[PDB]
């Protein structure tokens, strides 16, 4: 075993270089390291077989030793790309870049990542390292979006210039221009362009390709394989060029020039002799390229991801030369066409998938099958046009693929070189046209609006062309796609010339007259008309006709929501029921808007609506069952009654705990439409828990939840009602029976669920000190002392006891144990829309187990540990008291989040998808949630880091970062408490904030991840993967925390996922920006981004991973049809939180919101955050939208210019007070929240308990 003799020898030659240390003193230990530094020097450069337990053996040594850190950049790069493994060099030169020299050692470590994909690092130092340019910026900006023609037209204008006087560029960022030009050439299909550019710096005057890249072999690694490639890739299509064929046959004389050429390639040399009509060799190059490549994948780690992937991805291409050098062998494929006519099936059947692979793998694999076809139809002498027909379909595919993942030069050259041969046939006229105008609809999504008109005003002169001239009168498919096409293109103009008011059609010479025959108002008002009539007339003539139906829809309901400055009431309702009859999930997230315009506009459109409801699969409603239930309180509840009935008769498990949730609070009417009502609720409350089991099972798990923490909820209940004014009469009366029924008599909780463990002790002690609460407290009606309740209050937890230690306590579940057909219970946490469910599938509960163990919070959860009858065992969290209903909610808006993610191509690619759970209200104030195994919070994971010493410096000193801001909040201020942040603000200014926050964040370790990273890793190539994960979902947390606008993210909200090192967020107690709004300090960052996170990603800077990450999922968010501003519109106008729900969960713990109702009853107002929202995602400056907060919750205050002051910019360091305030873009508006984030002087004054410096 080589392993352990690696292990043994790395081990033993550290040892006795720790060893030496007490002799050999400085003047000969200086020598015999110098002396190992020559000897390792010697190993990698005369080695000839890189055997990889060597190779990594050495490097791994030298590492640990810093004295042979500087060892060979040149030869550990080329030792590590040719043994297999990078993650060691990577370490090792990462390890010698902390702590030129180190220029050379940037370009050899973006030479190690390059290898291994890993994009997003590789741009982030050739920008912070290899700069000193404003063009290299610029043209790295253009490629980190699939842009690559400005970002290659701006590197052959900076190579080839002449003066340029503000300095010379280096000699490492003047070739790294060449080479980001190959790449940037090599990614569209530019052959004539890049084998001129690959070959014009070895000589010139058309260079001697034969024998001049040989000698010097940094010709030989960097110019050679796109040279092959690009004069290959223009073989196959048919030319002479006579350059390749005879360069490889005088390369095939020797071993220096062989060894090489049929080790790399063997594929293209398999390629060359089929070229060559040869087929022999053809079979030993492609069978040697099978071998190579299994001896390749079998040397990739497993963990190394996307490295597999990009390996892996090219199985296809090989294993169809193999298949079409199978096919041409035989002689029954030739006289026959049947089995063309099979391999065609087959061919346009397995397909590269869409959004998934990068176009390299869909231009190697049509090229490669257009090849064979033409192949084919040489050597077969009706049969012509089947050909070309699977040619054209395969590449019509690839052009749609194309423009999924954003390549618009890239699709623009291919549909311009299929234009001529798509004029015979009106199909494949109809199919190209349609290919174009989706092309320019998803290439105006994010243009300004003086080229959003330019774009598409000239898809409207060809469609003036033929297949107008009777064709959309045969086919029907085609005429429903034509008018919806156009309806948008309509759309897209007289959207962009409403914002944007005249000055559009004032930068114009015709334009203005072509737009105008189709003053500045009449003719918006005109198109919206051209719009409306092409939208309806498709519905006139599976995702042929939903798409007919929901895009009027929208247009109509985004009509509506710009006429609240017709009887389109009546398009919307059955245009969107017709596409939920069918199975949608575009129309299944739209009912809402159905539901809030049948209660807006009441008066028509009624019974039409009853009548459009009352045939509909009624599964498509279990996700908005708690929001029909809510209806039965309220008034005009007959538009929904069937459906309630037809779930209570199917599904009578999945309508349970929302009804729950409904019936504890209803005032019915009075009137005769309000009669019917009353009996319906009692109708379903009688035919529904008809056993008689959910109720016990709901009572068995409230006995489960600590009362002594519910006697706190009820005296917070009654002392805001009862002592304020003698007025509110009898709400004290009817809010004790609550009380009274879990606490007084002991026969009550027995009646209820079972004789508690918990009562013996609480019910029976506290009777001497409630009986003078059952007798004077009932009819008390005092309204001014409650020190006799907080005395007792007080006393109640030094003698109580949260270990239960059992299950017994709540002993109705102790025992369970199901024994026949008596209603089930069917464990709750299922029924989430998505088809028609199978509920005899459904996991039943049954069984418990003996041990709970309470959560350390203030609010003490408990987690159980039941059984199910698949025998296995699910944990969950019990919650007694909180409302849960909106944690719930903002899960759901996660779901559809990153269910929006997942549609993304470059999100996609990346993997990006937030981390769920789930969350039951079953009834208010009792929920269920799910558990997570394995899993710490962050705080956890940073204090188990350190040592045993420091943790004591840092939580107990007067010079500790707690501590030390307390004390210069009394030194700034004067007071000792909440309120010097007021007085602070206008007592300080930047500098001295600054300078005092760097010295108390100069106090904290700074290895504190990357230690925690470094302890349980055990391997550098388990290091990469543990990093780069909390690199992703930290970034992709911290953006989707800003949308929605989520505060509160202190140091508890995450937890790390100790297996693979991702975060989850948790915790959503502020849904919209409130804690900026409410709160008396605010919070004016819009997320986390501190020192141990930036020290991270140490050398690399923070332009790199978490800045491409941040900028892609921003660009995937606000590039939607409306669904996360309608479900967000949705969520904050249901009316369950109208600020007595707010301040409720706000005094349920106590922190520094205390008293505050004078003006927040009547500035909730709902319009407000949606306005926000929607301002924030059309492009906005961080720092306007918090002044707007600001400016809403906390004017008549004495530091409100301050807070402007402090969250608005310096002008001199920030960013973010350089920039305009509307109209950003995604890489500025991410810099901005960069800026923001990581601020001194905003970080400096923040809430002392968000712990800023960590």
């Amino acid at each position: 075993d080589p392993i352990i003799a690696k292990q043994l020898f790395s081990s033993l030659f550290s040892g006795i270089l720790k060893e030496m240390d007490k002799f050999k003193t400085l003047s000969e230990k200086n020598n015999i390291t110098q002396k190992l530094l020559q000897d390792f020097n010697r190993f990698l450069n005369t080695t000839f077989s890189f055997f990889p337990p060597f190779v990594s053996c050495i490097q791994d040594i030298s590492c640990q030793h810093a004295a042979l850190l500087s060892l060979d950049p040149a030869a550990v790069s080329a030792g590590c790309l040719a043994s297999l493994q990078q993650p060691v060099g990577i370490r090792l030169l990462e390890e010698a870049l902390l702590r030129p020299p180190d220029v050379l050692r940037w370009v050899e470590l973006a030479k190690l990542y390059r290898s291994i994909g890993e994009y997003d690092v590789l741009r982030g130092i050739f920008t912070s390292e290899i700069g000193t340019k404003q063009i290299t910026q610029s043209a790295l900006l253009a490629e980190a979006r699939s842009d690559y023609s400005e970002a290659a037209k701006q590197y052959d204008e900076a190579l080839n210039k002449q003066d340029w006087v503000d300095g010379e560029p280096t000699e490492a960022e003047k070739d790294f221009w060449e080479l980001a030009s190959l790449d940037c050439y090599n990614h569209l299909a530019e052959w004539k362009s890049l084998e001129y550019c690959s070959t014009a710096s070895i000589d010139s005057e058309n260079p001697p390709d034969l024998n001049k890249i040989w000698s010097e072999p940094f010709y030989q690694e960097t110019y050679l394989p796109y040279m092959i490639r690009s004069k290959l890739k223009l073989l196959l299509q048919g030319e002479a060029d006579q350059s390749l064929l005879t360069f490889i046959d005088k390369a095939m004389h020797g071993e220096l020039q062989k060894a090489i050429l049929e080790l790399h390639y063997s594929q293209e040399l398999s390629l060359l002799y089929l070229l060559q009509d040869d087929v022999d060799r053809a079979k030993y190059y492609i069978q040697n390229g099978i071998q190579s490549f299994m001896q390749n994948y079998s040397s990739i780690d497993v963990l190394l991801h996307q490295s597999r992937l990009t390996k892996l991805q090219s199985v296809q291409a090989l294993t169809e030369i193999q298949e079409f050098i199978s096919f041409i062998s035989k002689q029954g494929n030739l006289s026959s066409q049947v089995p063309l006519k099979r391999l065609l099936n087959t061919w346009t059947n397995r397909y590269p998938d869409a959004k998934m692979d990068p176009m390299n793998i869909w231009d190697d694999i049509i090229t490669n099958r257009c090849f064979f076809l033409s192949k084919i139809e040489e050597k077969l002498t009706d049969i012509s046009s089947l050909i070309r027909s699977c040619k054209f379909s395969m590449k019509m595919k690839m052009i749609d693929s194309a423009r999924k993942q954003n390549n618009f030069s890239l699709a623009m050259k291919l549909l311009k070189e299929l234009h001529k041969e798509s004029k015979t046939r009106d199909d494949w006229l109809v199919s190209w046209v349609q290919s174009y105008c989706r092309l320019s609809h998803c290439r105006s999504r994010s243009q300004g609006c003086s080229e959003q008109v330019l774009t598409v005003l000239k898809t409207v002169s060809l469609l003036d062309e033929n297949n107008v001239s009777s064709y959309l009168s045969k086919n029907i498919l085609a005429f429903r796609d034509q008018n919806i096409l156009l309806g948008t293109t309509y759309r897209i103009i007289a959207n962009a010339l409403s914002s944007e008011p005249a000055c559009l059609a004032e930068i114009e010479e015709d334009k203005a007259r072509r737009i105008l025959e189709l003053d500045s108002e009449k003719v918006i008002a005109g198109l919206y008309q051209r719009a409306f009539q092409h939208l309806s007339e498709a519905v006139q003539a599976a995702a042929g006709v939903i798409d007919a139906y929901m895009t009027l829809a929208d247009f109509c309901d985004q009509q509506l929501r710009k006429e609240e400055e017709q009887a389109y009431p009546a398009l919307v309702v059955e245009k969107m029921l017709k596409a939920l009859k069918l199975n949608s999930n575009e129309a299944r997230l739209k009912f809402p808007r159905l539901l809030q315009i049948i209660e807006r506009y009441p008066e028509e459109t009624l019974s039409l609506m009853t009548k459009e409801i009352s045939s509909v699969p009624c599964w498509q409603f279990i996700s908005w069952i708690s929001h029909m239930v809510a209806l039965l309180d309220k008034d005009q509840a007959v538009a929904v009654q069937h459906s309630v009935e037809e779930i209570t008769d199917n599904y009578p498990q999945a309508i349970v705990y929302p009804f729950i949730i409904s019936s504890e609070s209803y005032s019915f009417k009075d009137t005769s439409t309000g009669h019917k009502n009353k009996e319906f609720v009692a109708r379903i409350k009688s035919k529904l828990d008809q056993g008689g089991v959910i109720q016990d099972f709901i009572n068995a798990l409230d006995q489960l939840s600590n009362p002594e923490l519910l006697f706190k909820d009820w005296s917070n209940d009654v002392r805001a009602e009862l002592a304020k004014t003698p007025v509110n009469k009898k709400n004290i009366e009817k809010m004790y029976e609550r009380m009274y029924a879990a606490l007084g008599d002991p026969k009550a909780p027995g009646l209820g669920a079972f004789r508690r463990k918990f009562i013996q002790t609480f019910g029976k002690e506290f009777d001497k000190h409630f009986g003078k609460g059952g007798s004077k407290l009932l009819r008390m009606k005092l309204s001014d002392f409650n020190d006799i309740t907080n005395m007792l209050l007080l006393k109640m937890n030094k003698d109580s006891k949260p270990p239960g230690n059992l299950k017994e306590c709540s002993p109705w579940m102790s025992d369970f144990k199901v024994e026949f057909l008596r209603n089930e219970l069917e464990i709750p946490g299922q029924y989430d829309g998505r088809g028609k469910p199978l509920p005899e599938y459904h996991v039943r509960i049954a069984g418990f187990d003996e041990r709970v163990t309470v959560m350390a919070s203030l609010r003490r959860p408990k987690r159980i540990i039941i059984r199910g009858h698949d025998e296995r065992e699910h944990p969950f969290l019990v919650k007694g008291g909180e409302d849960l209903r909106q944690d719930q909610r903002v899960e759901q808006l996660f779901q559809v989040m990153n269910g929006i993610l997942a549609q993304d191509s470059a999100c996609s690619q990346r993997a990006l998808q937030l981390r769920t759970y789930s969350v039951v209200p079953m009834t208010s104030r009792l929920g269920l949630i799910e558990w997570l195994e394995n899993t710490v919070t962050l705080k956890d994971l940073l204090l188990n880091t350190m040592s045993q010493e420091e943790k004591a410096a840092y939580l107990s000193d007067p010079r500790a970062p707690p501590c030390e801001y307390k004390d210069w909040l009394t030194k700034m201020s004067g007071k000792h408490d909440v309120g010097a942040y007021m007085l602070m603000y206008k007592g300080a200014n930047r500098t001295e904030t600054v300078t005092s926050f760097r010295k108390r964040e100069s106090k904290v370790p700074a290895d504190l991840l990357k230690r925690a990273f470094v302890r349980m890793s055990t391997s550098p190539e388990a290091f990469l993967a543990l990093r780069s994960h909390f690199a992703s979902s930290h970034a992709l947390i911290c953006i989707s925390h800003w949308i929605l606008g989520i505060g509160d993210r202190h140091l508890n909200n995450f937890m790390v996922a100790m297996e693979t090192g991702g975060v989850i967020g948790i915790d959503f107690g502020h849904a919209f920006g409130s804690a900026t709004q409410f709160l008396p300090v605010p919070e004016l960052m819009p997320f986390r981004l501190t020192r141990q996170f930036i020290n991270l990603m140490l050398p690399m800077k923070e332009t790199g991973l978490m800045y491409s990450i941040m900028v892609h999922a921003l660009r995937a968010f606000r590039s939607d049809p409306g669904l996360l501003t309608n479900t967000m519109d949705v969520f904050v106008k249901e009316p369950s939180f109208d600020w007595k729900n707010f301040e409720q969960k706000m005094l349920k713990k106590g922190g520094s919101w205390i008293q505050e109702i004078n003006v927040a009853e009547k500035n909730w107002y709902p319009r407000q955050k949606i306005c926000y929202a929607k301002r924030k995602l059309a492009g906005a400056n961080p720092a306007v939208i918090t002044c707007d907060e600001l400016l809403l919750g906390h004017e008549k205050a004495p530091a409100f210019r301050d807070y402007v002051a402090v969250a608005r910019g310096s002008k001199d360091h920030n960013i973010r007070a350089q920039e305009p305030e509307s109209g950003l873009s995604e890489e500025t508006q991410v810099k901005c929240l960069m800026d923001q984030a990581t601020d001194p002087n905003i970080l400096g004054r923040t809430w002392e308990g968000w712990e800023p410096w960590m």
